[PDB]
């Protein structure tokens, strides 16, 4: 039966076969379960040092990049920058940290972002009480979870050259998650996504960004790059 043009949805491609991904859910070690409900519902004045904490993780990471090719000489072919992007999206109320670092393994998302106890936690709980500054999470070993003062919700999606790309997740309450993603690739490094609570809306401002990368983050070591959306 002759045709002379077709309709798109004739001409629709099927479907690749849809994907299965693995997923398992973890208890927070119970002292990081304690440290995540401080953090997350007491009021902190120095919040903004969320940001210095992650930018840390990433450049620690990224020096991984440039010592693991003692070892491995492989990855000086590596064509891709070492640098770090802050991507926020005021669409989607989202604050990304991407790196270009060693990324984790399926066991590093488990034991490293929630499973093994930190030996700090419960140090760092009382200095809290006792009235420290928020700021010196960094030192007790538990500051990726500061994040938790401006997001309600982190995942984490990571590449490492001996694994898989994994998502873990968390909004707190007690558990995460780990799950294989097969998602848009990222090839090796780690991007946080923070989604921010409703009144944490500044930290996708590019001037309150700038500002606080100039207070905390001036010593990176790598190029950080802010990508600003244009305002339509
Ligand atoms: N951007 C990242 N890249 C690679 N590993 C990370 C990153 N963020 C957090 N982690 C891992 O999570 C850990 C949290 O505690 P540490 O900073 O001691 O060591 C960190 C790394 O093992």
């Amino acid at each position: 039966v002759p045709r002379g043009s077709h309709m798109p949805e004739e001409t629709q491609t099927q479907d690749q076969p849809m994907e299965e991904e693995e997923v398992e859910t973890f208890a927070f070690q119970a002292e990081i379960a304690q440290l995540m409900s401080l953090i997350i519902n007491t009021f902190y004045s120095n919040k903004e040092i969320f940001l210095r904490e992650l930018i840390s993780n990433s450049s620690d990471a990224l020096d991984k990049i440039r010592y693991e090719s003692l070892t491995d000489p492989s990855k000086l072919d590596s064509g891709k920058e070492l640098h770090i992007n802050l991507i926020p999206n005021k669409q989607d109320r989202t604050l990304t940290i991407v790196d270009t670092g060693i990324g984790m393994t399926k066991a590093d998302l488990i034991n490293n972002l929630g499973t093994i106890a930190r030996s700090g936690t419960k140090a760092f709980m009382e200095a809290l009480q006792a009235g420290a500054d928020i700021s010196m999470i960094g030192q007790f070993g538990v500051g990726f979870y500061s994040a938790y003062l401006v997001a309600e919700k982190v995942t984490v999606i990571t590449k490492h050259n001996d694994d898989e790309q994994y998502a873990w997740e968390s909004s707190a309450g007690g558990s995460f998650t780990v799950r294989t993603d097969t998602g848009e690739p990222m090839g090796r490094g780690t991007k946080v996504i923070l989604h921010l609570k409703e009144d944490q809306t500044e930290y996708l401002e590019e001037r309150r960004i700038k500002e606080i990368v100039k207070k905390h983050s001036q010593f990176i070591g790598y190029p950080i790059t802010l990508f600003v959306e244009k305002e339509r």
